[PDB]
């Protein structure tokens, strides 16, 4: 059955309730023990978690009873899971990352967790699937296409979140000027595009003329990953409150590789709170002051 869907290009629950995404991701794979923080998240009022979880390529395999696991954790929290394979990052240009065949192979090796949890989980099929090289950017929508396609085949009935090529910032404007011929590919209508915020979004101009093309075309969007300063964090949240689109800020905890200052919280402790995790939970239009609980768990 379906629960979270689309229609008109944008996100609503089985009971037809608009559903608008304001959370966070959070490092599941790489800290397995700090499984406290989908409650810490949830207290600071996000509605969505996004869970990074790998299909084995790069890091180390995520199997069903984990992934079981975190979905108890997001419905216990009632907070929506949007699950996401991590290793697909920066194909065609980062050493050994995962193709989206190859994501996919994994999420039907999860059918059966994931099957009838479809008013609580959404699939976020490869993270940033490709890098810039040109030759692979050039496939990412017959890729994509593959890839929903695929997924239907398999039974998969859940809002599927894809994203762009450029490290997921569509510099080439490829995922833009593309994304209508991916989503008639879906036979259910239920896929949702992600774009990722970062230095390309440094002006208000390229951020409103992103956001508006979507909506304007009635193609659904969700900001899945942004940052903050360098990003116009101010921008990117007035326009999705004003647009109504979901948002998803980068990250909880435990940033390394030179991004230490996109944790929200130091050292996954929930009550220490950084400057990025009060501006993105507390600032203006800000997660704790917009964001509304599924209604699935009323």
């Amino acid at each position: 059955a379906t629960g979270l869907h689309v229609k008109n290009g944008r996100l609503y629950e089985a009971n037809g309730q608009e559903f608008i995404i304001r959370g966070v991701s959070h490092p599941h794979n790489w800290y397995p023990q700090h499984t406290q923080a989908f409650a810490d998240i949830k207290s600071h009022g996000a509605n969505t978690v996004r869970v990074v979880l790998s299909n084995g390529v790069r890091w180390s395999k995520n199997g069903p009873s984990d992934v079981a696991n975190v979905i108890s954790l997001c419905k216990q929290n009632r907070l929506i899971c949007m699950l996401e394979v991590h290793d697909t990052t920066g194909y065609g240009e980062q050493s050994g990352a995962s193709t989206l065949d190859q994501a996919v192979d994994y999420w039907i090796e999860l059918k059966s967790v994931l099957q009838g949890e479809e008013d609580y989980v959404l699939i976020n099929i490869g993270n940033e699937p490709y890098g810039n090289d040109s030759a692979t950017v050039a496939a990412w929508a017959t890729d994509t296409s593959a890839a929903i396609q695929r997924l239907r085949a398999a039974g998969f009935e859940h809002t599927l979140v894809v994203d762009a090529p450029n490290w997921g910032q569509d510099w080439t404007n490829t995922m833009r000027n593309n994304a209508d011929q991916v989503y008639a590919s879906d036979p259910t209508g239920n896929t949702v595009f992600s774009i990722h915020m970062y230095g390309v979004y440094s002006q208000a101009s390229t951020i409103t003329s992103y956001l508006e093309h979507f909506v304007n075309a009635g193609l659904p969007l969700i900001i899945g990953e942004f940052g903050h300063d360098n990003p116009d964090e101010d921008t990117i949240m007035a326009e999705a409150e004003r647009l109504k689109l979901g948002y998803i800020g980068w990250s909880w905890s435990g940033n390394g590789g030179g991004v230490e200052y996109l944790d929200m919280v130091y050292n996954f402790d929930g009550d220490n709170l950084s400057p990025w995790g009060e501006r993105i939970f507390y600032g203006p239009n800000g997660i704790a002051s917009t964001a509304k609980e599924a209604v699935i768990f009323g």
